[PDB]
């Protein structure tokens, strides 16, 4: 089982929207990443459309050649679109500070029947979902308890980490969250935040079943290429994992 | 007298804003971009610094191997900022409704006084200016008589021309005004907007000395790689003049 | 301006239906032709969609960022179908033999009410029209009488040429047919057959707008990838030019 | 233990002869497969000859630098070829509806008087034959029964899976086919409708001895060339081995 | 019009050849070349068939796309065998004592009677003859009077030149006797071996019409690969003329 | 420990003596290689020197950045010049017919008294000895009675080998041979006539010090460049052993 | 986690400083190695400036994305220097002859009140400080009792290593010197003088944490280029640990 | 007319010799450099062989495959070296303060007996010496006056021109120096200095004949790799003369 990743091209849009331009178009990016070691591709839909926007994911449905995960907050129009598009996966974030934790978890802990009714409703319409959040016992716990397949943990904490000492602190939590939440019957995600220099620590955890990484990539690939930015950090990933 | 290519960073900063993070860094892209076919880099200091931040300038007016072109408003501060950074090139730009025309360009024609008194100024700082505006005839009359050495005419009409028709229009506007400033002993420059696809034209018209373009190549960038996309553009621009 | 390509990508999609699979996708060979040295993207819509779909069409429609030429036939299906799309450019060719000359080009000089008819109704829809003939001044006397802007001359007889005299033979009448073509006002283009051998000849007549090639260029993207197909036949055609 | 790579070149084929020239050359792909990554090249040789064909085998044979494995459908014209021919390996396929099972694989279960005979025919000719079944304990024994080497199981259904849940079922379908395939004391392959995505579960399945993939090679050949799409499929085919 | 590049394989056979080995194979370089600026291939079928082989020349008069410049000397068994394999082009060249001048060349003035007999019989197949002989008036007037439509200049003692001064008094030897050929009705070539370092001087030469150029090509490509040392020998005669 | 690749660069100069030019230079080779996998450079001073010169070894010897393993006859003439050049290590290989196995490895058992002098003469050089011999036992302890320090065993039949049968067989006569060279206190080696498709089962026997091979890589870097050649036979090797 | 690399690019200071010019820039050199596989860039800021100048230091500081290892003397300038320079870790190094050894590492065993002190003092600047000494179990308890957390063992001896016995000697020294040094609690790097050749030996070694490599990597960057050039030795040192 | 490329490869050198190993080579570089557009290869071989040194002329004398150019300061020593040596070029060079002029060129105006002596000598063993000269009317009279055939325009002002107009200033007074420096009968060269951003305006001066640059190519080589900075640098100086 080849610990996957998937690559966030939301970004791609954010240069794109500087200018309102149709380049760079996320549509070319998502076939580059596939090609170069992306098992799936992640766009986030706002609510302001900042990036990724309703065309995006209408053709991007239509393009990509392996799998949707949608990112998105917990919100009747969300709902309502993952519904209606059939992402592969679907992944809810908070996007306010009532769904927000104080480390930018989704809130799920506290909201058991709001999250209860999303995943049933996501579910029902044959989308696999994983809520977003902190590597919280907690929160993993409720997270289970509403029916979730997946969770993403919150590898942020640890991706900016300003000493070795707190980092190898954020880096035990979140392996030892992972570890309890598969007792539980979760499968297991993380990847915000990670670069090509603290991916390996993450993708060596064994839990972890996919990494969704965007930033970093983009930011690579402005250099690179987007190819090899892609490509790259799968290798990193992989050598991690043996 | 070859066509010379300043190629303007600031949505390398852009991208790096998005998320506080270091990277992608400014000034490893100046590098590539210099050994790739530019004769200069161009950052546009916003008020705001919505990308290009003050420490993005400090440190490139000491890394650049070739030179600087600052983007910037006729104001107090930046003034101030430029006369202190002493750019090689500086171009002053509208930021604000007063400033600008009906199409974007840097209103000189109705603001002599504040134009004149930069122009000096600038110039006793040694550092080179032009006066971004429209191909108005008006404006570039005005801008000789203010003392700006340069001018770099708005080519985004053009750049946004809906219809061949339109944009044949937009082309040969263009083209005189350029014709014209050089009567006047101004040396001009263009480049706002062009792309792989437009920029050909604008390359051919004799009087064009330099083209400041950024986006299209940033957003190219992120799909091939920066060398590849400023050295594409370059190549194209020297194949349109011969 | 210069010699433009367009490059036609209907082989990648008979890659793609030889199997039923989604790749690979024309919309993909698109973006990357485009960014290679392409001008506009062909694809042709046959009634059987052997290759080129409606999705395709209406995809492409949405992502490409220069223009698309639609090759088809001259139906009423085909005619609303385009009408509907709003290409930038259509080149009628003959599909059923009852259309095809000796040579193999759309009859007009034949179908002179039909083809009147066609060429008003697509260019009220703000198409510009070509049309595919053989070099024979009998059809380019009667393409340019029926109103169409465009006439594309069938370079596949010199292409198919079985010697070097009967090469040079054909070379010499498809230059004195876009000559004649040009002096009756019309624009010309060609193409179809063209390969890395034999495009310089075509590409030196000086009433070339532009070429549209697909075979050669996909038959050499197996082999080396469409990015460098593309740029080559690119190249190639503006050596000819120079 | 070592997994090996064949290649079949036969859409480099159905490229060329959509169009009657004389490439793309399958004798090109083929040198370019086997510095690639390939252990060996495959072909099939169909009926109506609408990709490989008669002067593709003759030549191929004569310029493989490994070995040539024809796949052809059971019939006197065929077995008289491969008899002929010579080549290392061939692999009895279904080319007409009553020698076809439900799935797709060959019906060796119903017609054990003709494949007895082709497999000892072929043998006799030193030819190694594998027979392309379905992942069906029923016609892995009648393949043993009869004598054949080699059987190469069909992934076809595994590659279609439409669910996760659906591809996990296919995979076990086949690992517990190819193990018992093995106790049979049959060498066992796969390879048809595997891609870039899936390819890595079906070789990390020990039995397994080839795998003859083309499809998904070539669609990425189009974009990539032939020499990364070939390098590619190998790389993963080995990591899943690691 | 175009300068044309023959590429001489022969010393891929070379390779070959000193192992009995299949590889490299001298199929696999044509098509390489031919994608790479080659306009022919060339083969020379040396009656010891030290490097080309029967194999090699009855094989690549089937695969290559461009067309064969068989070199060979004049000998019952070698115009047999050209007016059996039909290549476009023949090279008749010397392989023994009394068919070889001091300098290298053919000896055409000295064997009027068996060559004139050559040109008309490879004629009347359909092949069109090339004399390789000395930048020499006598040679040349011979290889005019017996029939011969081309001749190929031996640029041997321009390459081997030791000073500068002997180098330009060769190159000018070869620029009045390519005059003085094409006042006599002559195409002419060269290439023989021409070098990176010194084929722009020869391929300025403006009755030059294909340079046929080997050794120095094989010899940069066991370090750079084929492709690139063809491609960049094509670009230095391009550069020539321009 | 690490399994080593000593590159024979031979036929380069094979390449460069069909012509009596300069190029291409063993030397520039070595560099290439020793930068791309190799860990030794490998020369054959042949009697005749027909590829390999006394300057090549002169100079080799000088810009060798590993080492150097001098193949040579054993003569007295070669005796000198290896105790001259000091190479760090030498394989002693038959060149007449009265040195030679029917197989083609040296005849150490048939000229005891004749290869012990060498050993002797050689080691109190400094020089590291390998004899080339057959997979063959009295030859074996022959090399080991007369004191060489290495062995190389000649995997030249497993090379040519017909069918799979043919090479298993040659396979495990070399396995079974390494073992008891070993089992004599034999370094072993290996290598003659390996390529990109059978190195990987010789690689994998553990007795394998480092594998001499040169042929094949030449005859791949002429299509790829030497470069990517050695650094592919490099990573096989690598694989071999994983 | 795993052997990390830190890239030392003095010698790219020193190509620069032989002429005076602000090419090439270390800033550069630093940005393509940490996205080429290095975990950390290292600077030795010589007493004499001669390569590394304050001005890189200062502004490396603010553009490295990972983190400066300083390798300094220490005097009073130095460490003043790096308690306000706050680098992530120090090397110190002898620069005068009365702060060398018998080989060439600090004499740490000498100047135990010295280095007690430097150690605090750095320490407390919140730098992590290493020792450069040789594989000295004096040296190593010194280092240690002075309270350093990290030691670098100097690795020139080996890698000037005259003979085979010397080089397996000097390796062993080391491996012993780095397990007696870890059981005294201390971490250990190396990488003085390693080579593309002699690294894997050194990589091997379990205790090593990083191996700090410049004049070997920068060597292969003339030709090669940075990027593969650090790409490669991070490569070699992967493979030596699996 | 055709403008020459000569590298001086010295500073591959210094690399080398600031560590004593024996990489990078000079060797090497030279054979790349050959092959990616250098028509000679320079070396300075200084009195205190700082970075070339007599290893380095001695090999380098047999491996260039094309020439030689020598740069030294008028001394016995070298003279005699240079004699011995037989380089194709020579370039006398001020290595000491006696020697220099004001600018920096070589002083022939006031030592014309010495110079005249040199030239004498150096000719007569068959060496065309040039003499490295300021851009200064009288030095370069007494530089015809002596009989050199060559002098070399020092580019060393124009190069470290702080300003616009200095810089021009500065192209004026070479440009006029090349023009008298004609008329006089000289060849002439340059490239002191010059860089990828100010070689074109030196390479678009019609009457230089050769240009030996050598810090800037290898400075970019450290970078991108010493093959493309060569042969950007060759691109850009023909750019300049097209």
């Amino acid at each position: 089982a080849e610990l996957l990743l998937g690559v966030n091209i939301d970004h791609i849009a954010t240069l794109r929207n500087a200018r309102g331009t149709a380049y760079p178009d996320p549509v070319q990016a998502a076939f580059i990443a596939e090609q170069a070691g992306a098992d799936g591709i992640t766009v986030h839909l706002r609510e302001d459309r900042r990036h990724i926007t309703d065309r995006d994911v209408r053709i991007l449905r239509q393009t990509l050649d392996t799998r949707m995960n949608l990112e998105m907050a917990v919100t009747e129009e969300m709902l309502a679109i993952a519904v209606e598009t059939k992402p592969h996966f679907c992944c809810l974030v908070p996007e306010k500070r009532q769904e927000v934790t104080t480390e930018g978890g989704l809130d799920v802990a506290g909201q058991r029947d709001k999250m209860r009714d999303a995943c049933k409703r996501l579910a029902d319409a044959g989308i696999q979902v994983s809520l977003f959040i902190d590597a919280d016992e907690e929160q993993i716990k409720a997270a289970a308890e509403v029916g979730a397949p997946f969770i993403e943990i919150h590898t942020g904490c640890y991706a900016d980490a300003k000493t070795d000492a707190e980092q190898a602190q954020e880096l035990a939590r979140i392996a030892k969250a992972a570890t309890f939440a598969a007792s539980l019957g979760l499968k297991v995600n993380a990847g915000h935040g990670l670069t090509y220099h603290n991916v390996k620590a993450i993708a060596a955890i064994p839990e972890m079943h996919e990494l969704n990484i965007g930033h970093a990539i983009i930011g690579r690939a402005v250099m690179t290429g987007l190819k090899d930015a892609v490509a790259e950090m799968k290798r990193l990933m992989l050598e991690a994992r043996g």
